[PDB]
């Protein structure tokens, strides 16, 4: 599924994510928006063999099993087709987990150089929350 931005917004919002960990709703909306351009199925293959799943591109090296990864770990304990779902539940819940591991957002590659710093609460105006 492709998410309309206040769409998000709003699925966002309702499962805990504005101020989670001190991170408002306007940082996971830019995050979603240039990891997958709110596209639920894609994916990416990384050049270490690991895959990058959903909305918000979860790696396969750490956060979820896709059975391809060798030696990597499934921190969220999920399988990383859960990931690309039209429900965001399990993207979010892995999600609060990667975001509290110690680096913040900055997990994130193109929240880092893109989001970082820009007026994220663009990413909400208009929008009905």
């Amino acid at each position: 599924k492709v998410f309309g931005r206040c769409e998000l917004a709003a699925a966002m919002k309702r499962h805990g994510l504005d101020n989670y960990r001190g991170y408002s709703l306007g940082n996971w909306v830019c995050a979603a928006k240039f990891e997958s351009n709110f596209n639920t199925q894609a994916t990416n293959r990384n050049t270490d063999g690991s895959t990058d799943y959903g909305i918000l591109q979860i790696n396969s090296r750490y956060w979820c099993n896709d059975g391809r990864t060798p030696g990597s770990r499934n921190l969220c304990n999920i399988p990383c087709s859960a990931l690309l779902s039209s429900d965001i539940t399990a993207s979010v819940n892995c999600a609060k987990k990667i975001v509290s591991d110690g680096n913040g957002m900055n997990a994130w590659v193109a929240w880092r150089n893109r989001c970082k710093g820009t007026d994220v609460q663009a990413w909400i105006r208009g929008c009905r929350l």
